[PDB]
């Protein structure tokens, strides 16, 4: 149970707006999560995620989230990126940011209008994975290899960021990461703890475009998914 905090998701200002009353149970289940990260589909999920606790598609924006961005960067900006974990839902696992680079899928996720189909949730997926924001883009950002995986295998990327292990490394799991104080943010559950990393953007101006957050984990056949309205410019 986590969803994207900074920049702030259309997750966060769903419950923000007092639309989703759990914004850490936006879930894509049942999946193969491991160790195979990007196999699963994303089907009703797509990179914005869908909350079956209230019905909530973020894939399209409402009066609530998606009409604008939320932040502004700067082309190759290496900013600040952070998610939240519920304190009963730290299911260890990997986790990535993606950028999708043609505007005109991310297009069809910026209409208060329109519902992106399926295909185009994972055609928009696809998109995402190939502009994938890699751990080590950034200077001095340690990248390290999942204690729950081994060599080899397509868990085995260091591209992707790492919870620690499931055993600890000090600090299990997700909140072992920053191992920052309970109520760090929001969760409904139990409350929250940040996940803080960094990401570099890429080198293009857009006024208006995603961040989408993907977290596989590993306790669980589950992904979380969220996605952020920035602009780059
Ligand atoms: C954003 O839109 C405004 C108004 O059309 C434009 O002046 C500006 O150049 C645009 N910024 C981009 C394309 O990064
Ligand atoms: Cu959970
Ligand atoms: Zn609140
Ligand atoms: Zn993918
Ligand atoms: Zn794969
Ligand atoms: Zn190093």
């Amino acid at each position: 149970h986590g969803y994207m905090y900074i920049p702030s998701s259309r997750t966060r200002l769903g419950h923000e707006a007092g639309i989703d009353s759990c914004p850490e149970c936006a879930i894509l289940e049942p999946v193969s999560s491991w160790p195979d990260l990007d196999a699963a589909p994303v089907g009703r999920s797509g990179p914005c995620g869908y909350n079956a606790r209230d019905s909530i598609d973020y894939n399209q924006p409402t009066t609530n989230w998606g009409s604008d961005a939320v932040q502004s960067y700067s082309p190759g900006e290496e900013i600040e990126v952070q998610w939240c974990v519920d304190h009963n839902g730290d299911h260890g696992g990997m986790f990535t940011y993606r950028i999708c680079q043609d505007q005109s899928i991310v297009d069809k996720f910026l209409d208060p209008s329109y519902l992106p189909t399926n295909d185009e949730k994972q055609a928009a997926e696809d998109c995402f994975d190939a502009g994938l924001l890699p751990c080590t883009d950034v200077s001095g950002q340690e990248c390290g290899y999942s204690a729950d995986c081994t060599e080899g295998e397509a868990c085995w990327r260091n591209d992707w960021f790492t919870c620690n292990g499931f055993e600890a490394s000090d600090r299990p799991k997700c909140q072992g990461v920053d191992n920052a104080e309970l109520n760090s943010c929001y969760t409904s559950i139990a409350g929250g703890y940040t996940v803080t990393k960094k990401v570099k953007l890429p080198e293009y101006t857009s006024n208006h475009t995603l961040i989408s957050f993907k977290w596989n984990s590993f306790q669980t056949g589950q992904i979380y998914l969220s996605c952020a309205d920035i602009a780059i410019q």
